């Protein structure tokens, strides 16, 4: 039978990161839960830190509900994102409504591969008046790289996400890149992205994000288990401004099971 | 019925100082006693955070009737269709979205029936030509290279100095050919001579067509056999009216 | 008898520098050889480093051949620079031809002193179409400073090279400044420059290179032997960008004999 | 007519944190399709001063009628005289002063005609016995080891836990045997089974004879084939009334 | 014909080292010269540094003269060391006399290998009254290590000099270890040691010097050329005092030709 929705072959995808501080370090946890059919059912964010001599844990939950050709994603703040899905279970449009009654509308378009798996090529954000406010386009033409174009109001930026030829890592982890959920407007759809509602992740892990040039490259180093599934990602941001280099590192631990 | 390399191993080692911390890269090509490439191991050594990292990936090469099947650890299967002389005429592999990517190859056939790559064309799943590289051998001391990637076009000349030509007894390809897209996707097939024979003389300069050119100069060290032990690559660059050259040093173990 | 060519009273001028690295430091050697008549006959570049546990030395040689009113300089890559000399042996024009058949043309003009020694005042580079692509002009009007104007395509920059009044060091070493062979297009003629084919070096050593102003000054400190001949040069580049100073140091050892 | 290893490669990798800067050590043993050891490559990676260092040395193993000749890059020739079953009975090599050093070996012969080393004796050029190691297999779960180096004598017991024995399908020797003088001089011959078969079960403890013993405990990780992927070695040590244990972690690639 | 003296197959063995300072660094050079027969003929020590802005070079020369069964070594200070040699050209005794008329006497004993090459096993120093003041003994029994016993008056210390099994480097450079000429009383005979008058160096390079235990290990890392001859030695001294480690590094460059 042909599939009617994208699936994740895991029951849980969990990310853990320490957000550094010389006074109050915070451990952030992002937990994505999938049902036995492989659809995302919910997301829980957690922040853990010490205050006085006591450990505190702050939680926020996002719910995912499915209807015929629809995914309804509701966060802790009461914002409802309604995704209209095609026959294959990928969103073609989204309407987001906050508790103040403000709305945002999005369209999505895809590359459809030989197996009928969909890969996001375009996210466009419109305003109430129908004015296009932002977009991200992804081009899969380069054999081992993704060409990314971003526009946020008057800001425009192009970048390339690369996989090393001869050193490719298969994305059997089925995870998105760390940078993708931080890019506006995809940053508004992180829960839909981990649920594959906005398309499949690339078939190989990305090891470099190169913005167009002052230069600011991101390098990703992965640790895998004996199944070839990601256990951690080391991200190194190298920012250069007229021969002055400042390096920032992130370590994200993964529990994919 | 097939091209051969008279060595059992071709290994490249390089310290890359370009990154925050220096990375050591190793590229090892292994050949069987018949002279056919059987495998490739790519290695990277560096530290990331507290963790010392050693990334090691192995690609296998299998030969069938008029075929070379190149399989990596990521599960990519690249199938090269070979002609009667053992050089690829076609290649199918899988892209970032899992679609089939097709490559065609055409050659210069010399008097000794040795094939030299003249054209690599890359076609997308819809049949659209995405990129090509053409090589003109009219003057062996000045190879005319045309590259087209999407809408962008780059022409360059690869030269050998008249009277100071070094015989390529090492049977190695130039450093620049495995960095030029789409040939940069076929480094394993290139070192296996599946995509043609390397230049008969070592190339000492890569000159782009002109602006004060960002030319690459190659300097080689040879052993007592006349086989390459190291290559120094200098890319000239002008920054605020001053020469600021980028350099690479690659050590070779050819045995 | 009046001289027909410039001369260097040494048989060898050799520069040695360590190009720093926390993994693969490289020792670079630049050797200029002069015949007993004092004309430059050749240049050898050498790079020495460790790979594994073995020392490697990479060499490149440039040849200098003389004919009536001509100097032909050929590098390791096969590029031929043909200098047309005046009656005093200084180049008035140069044509450079690479192995791909690309050509570059240059004109040179000079200050002629009371002893008929020539000091470079202008290098102009033209393109095939006759379009002026770059130039460097040197003014010797200030008693103890050189005023330098550089143009490379659309880039324009002015700088001053100074000698300290009361602390002058006679240039009996007959060497050019370190910065002169790094400035484009003089950087294309380093072998001709050390051979005095492009003029005499200034009579006193330069201790400061001050570009016009973000500021980026170079200071030179020399060590001499008991003959008053240079044995080393310490070059300190001080780059300032809105109160943020980054200092870069070079040590070049000289063997002038 | 000779012992065999059913793998083509046995590789050990270790990060040594004992030194000022961490050293990465690699020991690679290669076997031919017949199962005989053909060579060894020892590698060390570290930084010394500004220079990143990579020391790499290769030892070759050649077989002749009733002989195994082990040659290193330093020009040492170690000649092992083999019996009819392919195990060494004698060895001649060259010491620090260039004198011939002689070793004799004797074995336990099991029911399947497999040989297990019981004695290694080292003799100086004058014929003086300088050292020996004897191994008693009376109890396979508690091997009695006697070592004598000059005047100093050390007795220890190598144990396997009753009911929790791991089959040595990996065909690897213990980590401690190639550290025990004079067996520490014959690591290449040991991995080639030239000096006998390894223990049928992995050894989990090395207990010296007693004082609160400086015992070594080995913990192994196996893959789905039951072949070793890593070994963790813990040496217990008491310093000012506190436990201060020394640890080693060795990763294995047995294929 | 059987040899009557030890030989070095080089004409020069030269060591260069920078003795660090944040004010007046000194470059020290130790040059050992051998005649075409392979006997040491002389030693020159050189110290080079900057004072003011001038380079200064301080030199001291030691002469080596040979007679039947004798080597006479005279330094810059006028101290004469007379070595009595055996039939193979190795010293069995030495008498040293300074300009004040003070004398020191030494005996030497050796391991004689199958090729009749001699390796030092014992140096004993006596006083005028015949009282043994110091000794160094070297044992070659361990296949890949040297066991060293030292006694200087009431001070006694044992150490082990090791070669790594499976990673041996042949001593085709024919050089002694760096530590051997720093150990008293062998430190009084450095010129005789480089001339092989006090025996052959070990057949493999030493990579570690381990004193008996507070611990103080020396590690040696060598760089070789394509002939397998030493070009440099990196020596790292690791001193530990109750969990407090202080590391000292030396880099000695070699010119062996
Ligand atoms: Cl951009
Ligand atoms: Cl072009
Ligand atoms: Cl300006
Ligand atoms: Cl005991
Ligand atoms: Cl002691």
């Amino acid at each position: 039978e042909p599939s009617t929705y994208p699936t994740t072959p895991f029951s849980k995808i969990e990310l853990k990161e320490v957000i550094e501080s010389d006074a109050q370090p915070v451990t952030a946890t992002h937990t994505y839960l999938y049902n036995s059919a492989g659809r995302l059912t919910g997301y829980t964010g957690k922040q853990s830190f010490t205050a006085g001599d006591e450990l505190f844990e702050i939680e926020n939950t996002t719910t995912v509900e499915y209807k015929d050709h629809q995914a309804v994603i509701t966060d802790e703040a009461g914002t409802v994102s309604t995704y209209t899905l095609n026959d294959k279970g990928y969103a073609t449009t989204c309407t987001s409504q906050d508790m103040a009654g403000n709305t945002r509308t999005y369209t999505f378009s895809y590359l459809i591969n030989t197996e009928d798996k969909y890969y996001l090529e375009n996210i466009t954000e419109k305003l109430d008046d129908g004015k296009e406010y932002s977009f991200i386009t992804i081009d899969y033409s380069n054999f081992r790289a993704l060409r990314i174009q971003q526009k946020v109001d008057t800001f425009e930026h192009n970048s390339t996400a690369t996989t090393p030829s001869g050193n490719e890592i298969a994305n059997i982890s089925e995870i998105p890149s760390l940078f993708i959920t931080d890019m506006y407007p995809l940053s508004m759809h992180a829960v839909a992205i981990y649920g594959k509602i906005l398309g499949e992740p690339a078939n190989y892990l990305i090891t470099q994000l190169i913005p167009d040039s002052s230069e600011e490259t991101t390098t990703y180093t992965y640790t895998l288990d004996n199944r070839g599934i990601v256990t951690s990602c080391h991200a190194v941001v190298r920012h250069i401004r007229n021969g002055y280099e400042q390096d920032y590192t992130r370590t994200v631990n993964y529990t994919i099971e």
